[PDB]
């Protein structure tokens, strides 16, 4: 599924996500749209052989099992392929685990170099929440 800009918004509201830990909504939306262009079956391996998956773009070599990343740990004890769904809840409940383990939004390259320190209200204007 394809995420319009509010509709992402809104679901994010409605799952927890607007000020956890401290992170206002626009944050949320601004890092899904430059990880994963609101595409909730994005994927993208990565050199050392993990892959991220989802709207949020989660890596296996922490976070998920995806029976091809050997060493790798499953913090949020789920299936990879579980964070594609159309529905968002496995990937917003993993975000959680990672956005508290102490580094914040950081763990999200695409938000520490292009939404961190921006104006990211502007990704929620106009949306009816
Ligand atoms: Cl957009
Ligand atoms: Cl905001
Ligand atoms: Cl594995
Ligand atoms: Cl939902
Ligand atoms: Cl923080
Ligand atoms: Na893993």
């Amino acid at each position: 599924k394809v995420f319009g800009r509010c509709e992402l918004a809104a679901a994010m509201k409605r799952h927890g996500l607007d000020n956890y830990r401290g992170y206002s909504l626009g944050n949320w939306v601004c890092a899904a749209k430059f990880e994963s262009n609101f595409n909730t079956q994005a994927t993208n391996r990565n050199t050392d052989g993990s892959t991220d998956y989802g709207i949020l773009q989660i890596n296996s070599r922490w976070w998920c099992n995806d029976g091809r990343t050997p060493g790798s740990r499953n913090l949020c004890n789920i299936p990879c392929s579980a964070l594609l769904s159309s529905d968002i809840t496995a990937s917003v409940n993993c975000a959680k685990k990672i956005v508290s383990d102490g580094n914040g939004m950081n763990a999200w390259v695409a938000w520490r170099n292009r939404c961190k320190g921006t104006d990211v209200q502007a990704w929620i204007r106009g949306c009816r929440l």
